[PDB]
C-alpha cells in the first residue's frame, strides 16, 4: 500500500526551490500534472509531481480548494519558479502521455521542451500489440506493481470528486506514484528499446517528435457550423418519416425496419430467397442485391444508413462545440492501432462517409473562419505506390512515373487492351484486384467484391501475377520472413509482431498471413504521414505563416490558410510533404482549397 510516508508533499517555496535545484542537475526526471478535468483546453492545473530517482518523488499542490484546505504555494508562484526548467530543452523529461501535460502548461504560456521520453510510446514501439499501453497496464506488466487508480481516490459515478476536492496527502499518493512508476518504467524500457535500431529510429524520430504537434492539432480544433448540422437533422427526420411511409406503402400494414424480425417475413414472403441481410456485412449484403430490382430493400437500406448518420454526426457534433473556443476538439490516439496509424475519436473523422452525398454534407459543415479557406493536401494512393516500390516492379513503377491511372494501367495489362479504351467495368475490376492485394485478400474474396464466379476471379489474379511478377515475389518473400523472424517491418523499421504466424489454427494463421502482407504498406504510409506532419509543423513553428494545421484523417492533412496566402502556402505544403519525408517511394500530393472541407476535398 502507498501511504503518506512514501512521498513528500511540498507546501513551501524554500522546499520547491531545493527540488528545482536537484532537478536541474539530474540526468532525466519524471514530470506529471494533475487537473480538475479531462478536457485539456478548459482544465485547470491543480498540482504537479516530479520524481528524480526511483522512490524519491514529490507532489506540489497549488489549487486544492476543499473546505479548510491547508495553505499551498500559489499556482502562479509555482509556475514562475518552475517555468525555466520546464521550458529548457536541455532538461530532459519522462512522462506517460506527455501530450496532455504539454497542453495544460500551454494554458499558461509555457512551452514544455525537452519532451524526450513518453513511456506510453516506449511501450507502443517495443510491441504495439503486447497489450494496453496505459500506465496501470504497464506497471502491472513490467513492474508487477498495481498502481493507485483514479477511482480509488476520487470515487465513482455522478458523485465522483474532481482532483481539487481530494485531500492533499491522498492526491499526493496518487500523483507521486505516477511520477515514480513512470521513471521506473523508463529505466526498464529505455535500455530494451536499444536492442534494435529500427524501433529505436521510429521512437526517436517519428513518435516522440510528434507528441507536441498532436497537442497543437488537438488544441487548434476545427470550426463546425451548427446551423447546417441542425437543418440537416430536421431534414433527415422528415426523410426518415417519408421512407417509413414509402416502405409501408410498398408492402402492407406497418412494421419496423429490422431484418430477421419484420423484414424476412415481408421480403421473402413476397418472393426472394430466405437468407436475411446482416448489418459478413461487406461480403454478402442481401438487401443491396435485391436493390437492383426490388424497391423495398432499397428504401430500408437508405433508411438505416440515414438514421445511423443523424444520431452519430448530425445530433452529436453540435454538442461537441467547446464553450471556451467555440470550436470542436477531436482526440487523436497515438498508441492504439497495430500498424501505427493515428486513430481518432469524438469525433471519429475517419468514419464520415467518403463516397456518399450525406457524408459530403457533413463535411460541408466543417468551415473556414472569415478571410480564410480550408485546404486539403492528399497523398494519392500512397499505399499502392509503396507496393510498386516494395515489389521493384517496373510496370507499376513506370505507370506512376508517367502519371497514368494505375487502375486503368493495371486493367490495360490484365485485360490486354489500349489504355484509352479501358472501360469503367474493367477499371472497377482492376481496382478491386489492386486494393485486394493490399489487404491480402483471397481470389474468392475478390470474387465476393466483384460479383463474379470463383476461379474467374482466380483467372484475373493469375493474369495479374503473370503481368506483375514482382508482386507475387514480394508477397511470398514477406510471408517467408514473417515465419522466419515472427514479425514484419515498415521501411523505417517499425515492427508488427505476428504471434499466430504459426498458429496451427487455420483462420488465425490466415489472418496473421494477411497482416504480414498488409502492415508493411499501411505502417509505411503511417510513418510517411507522421514525418510529413512533423515536417510541416516545424516550418509552421519556424516561419509563423498565417496557417493552422487543423485535421489529420486517412492520408490527408487539412489546414486553415489565409485567403491572400493560399498560393505560396500551397506550394510550400506541397514541397514539404513530397520532398521532406521519404525520397524513395514515388509520392504525389494533391492540394485543393475551398470555403469548407467538402470543397477543398
Ligand atoms: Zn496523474
Amino acid at each position: 500500500m502507498i501511504s503518506y510516508d512514501n512521498y513528500v508533499t511540498i507546501l513551501d517555496e524554500e522546499t520547491l526551490k531545493a527540488w528545482i535545484a536537484k532537478l536541474e542537475k539530474a540526468p532525466v526526471f519524471a514530470f506529471d500534472t494533475e487537473t480538475d478535468s479531462l478536457d485539456n483546453i478548459s482544465a485547470n492545473l491543480v498540482g504537479l509531481s516530479f520524481a528524480i530517482e526511483p522512490g524519491v518523488a514529490a507532489y506540489i499542490p497549488v489549487a486544492h480548494d476543499y473546505l479548510d484546505a491547508p495553505d499551498q504555494i500559489s499556482r502562479e508562484r509555482a509556475l514562475e519558479l518552475l517555468k525555466p526548467l520546464l521550458e529548457d530543452e536541455k532538461a530532459l523529461k519522462v512522462g506517460q502521455n506527455l501530450k496532455y501535460d504539454r497542453g495544460i502548461l500551454a494554458n499558461y504560456g509555457i512551452e514544455l521542451r525537452g519532451i524526450a521520453f513518453d513511456t506510453m510510446l516506449e511501450s507502443y514501439i517495443l510491441n504495439s500489440v503486447a497489450g494496453r499501453h496505459d500506465m496501470d497496464s504497464l506497471a502491472e506488466r513490467w513492474l508487477k506493481h498495481k498502481t493507485i487508480t483514479f477511482e480509488e481516490i476520487a470515487g465513482k459515478g455522478k458523485n465522483q470528486l474532481t482532483f481539487n476536492q481530494i485531500a492533499l496527502e491522498e492526491a499526493g499518493r496518487y500523483a507521486a506514484e505516477d511520477a515514480d512508476v513512470t521513471l521506473q518504467l523508463h529505466l526498464k524500457m529505455w535500455p530494451d528499446l536499444q536492442k534494435h535500431k529500427g524501433p529505436l529510429n521510429v521512437f526517436e524520430n517519428i513518435e516522440m517528435p510528434l507528441v507536441p504537434v498532436l497537442s497543437r492539432i488537438e488544441r487548434n480544433g476545427v470550426k463546425i457550423d451548427p446551423k447546417v448540422l441542425h437543418n440537416h437533422s430536421e431534414e433527415l427526420t422528415l426523410r426518415l418519416a417519408e421512407l417509413e411511409k414509402k416502405a409501408h406503402e410498398i408492402a402492407g400494414e406497418e412494421f419496423n425496419l429490422s431484418s430477421t424480425k419484420q423484414l424476412q417475413t415481408i421480403l421473402f414472403e413476397k418472393q426472394g430467397i430466405k437468407p436475411l441481410k446482416k448489418t459478413p456485412s461487406t461480403s454478402e449484403e442481401v438487401l443491396e442485391e435485391l436493390a437492383l430490382d426490388y424497391p423495398l430493400p432499397k428504401v430500408i437500406l437508405e433508411y438505416r444508413g440515414l438514421a445511423k448518420l443523424k444520431s452519430t454526426y448530425t445530433d452529436k457534433l453540435p454538442l461537441m462545440i467547446n464553450p471556451k473556443t467555440g470550436r470542436v476538439h477531436t482526440s487523436y490516439h497515438q498508441a492504439v492501432t497495430a500498424t501505427g496509424r493515428l486513430s481518432s475519436t469524438d469525433p471519429n473523422l475517419q468514419n464520415i462517409p467518403v463516397r456518399n452525398e450525406e457524408g459530403r454534407r457533413i463535411r460541408q459543415a466543417f468551415i473556414a473562419p472569415e478571410d480564410y479557406v480550408i485546404v486539403s493536401a492528399d497523398y494519392s494512393q500512397i499505399e499502392l505506390r509503396i507496393m510498386a516500390h516494395l515489389s521493384r516492379d517496373k510496370g507499376l513503377l513506370t505507370a506512376f512515373a508517367e502519371g497514368k491511372d494505375i487502375h486503368r494501367a493495371t486493367a490495360a495489362e490484365v485485360f490486354g487492351l489500349p489504355l484509352e479504351t479501358v472501360t469503367s467495368e474493367q477499371r472497377r475490376s482492376a481496382k478491386a484486384i489492386n486494393f485486394g492485394l493490399i489487404y491480402g485478400m483471397s481470389a474468392f474474396g475478390l470474387a465476393r467484391q466483384l460479383n463474379i464466379p470463383r476461379k474467374e476471379a482466380q483467372k484475373y489474379m493469375d493474369l495479374y501475377f503473370e503481368r506483375y511478377p514482382g508482386v507475387l515475389e514480394y508477397m511470398e518473400r514477406t510471408r517467408a520472413q514473417a515465419k522466419e523472424q515472427g514479425y514484419v517491418e515498415t521501411l523505417d523499421g517499425r515492427r508488427l509482431y505476428l504471434p499466430d504466424i504459426k498458429s496451427s489454427n487455420g483462420a488465425r494463421r490466415a489472418a496473421a498471413e494477411r497482416a504480414a502482407i498488409n502492415a508493411p504498406m499501411q505502417g509505411t504510409a503511417a510513418d510517411i504521414i507522421k514525418r510529413a506532419m512533423i515536417a510541416v509543423d516545424a516550418w509552421l513553428q519556424a516561419e509563423q505563416p498565417r496557417v493552422r494545421m487543423i485535421m489529420q484523417v486517412h492520408d490527408e492533412l487539412v489546414f486553415e490558410v489565409h485567403k491572400d496566402d493560399v498560393d505560396a502556402v500551397a506550394k510550400q505544403i506541397h514541397q514539404l510533404m513530397e520532398n521532406c519525408t521519404r525520397l524513395d517511394v514515388p509520392l504525389l500530393v494533391e492540394v485543393g482549397s475551398g470555403e469548407n472541407w467538402d470543397q477543398a476535398h
